[PDB]
């Protein structure tokens, strides 16, 4: 699983 | 904005 | 489960 | 926003 | 069960 | 937007 | 099943 | 905007 | 399945 | 499963 | 914001 | 079981 | 801010 | 900002 | 068990 | 597991 | 800050 | 600033 | 187990 | 300030 907020 | 899940 | 929120 | 449930 | 909201 | 289930 | 909404 | 599920 | 909305 | 907003 | 439960 | 929040 | 619980 | 949470 | 908070 | 906040 | 507990 | 857990 | 903030 | 956490 991966899971990313890049903001 | 970038927002991703993966599984 | 996978739960998730990204905002 | 990304609200996800996998199960 | 996949649930998904993407706003 | 997006509402989806996949079930 | 599968049930979208798509807007 | 960019909205997608894959599944 | 594939569900998309490019706006 | 993948569930993306590229905003 | 990332919340996430991995279960 | 893995729980995170990440803000 | 990190929190997390891995168990 | 980058979130990530990869398990 | 391995809970952390950073902040 | 990695869970990371680079801000 | 950084508060953690290993057991 | 940079947090990270790795487990 | 590596916890870690560079602030 | 760098804090960490080796175990």
């Amino acid at each position: 699983t991966i899971a990313a907020l890049l903001s």
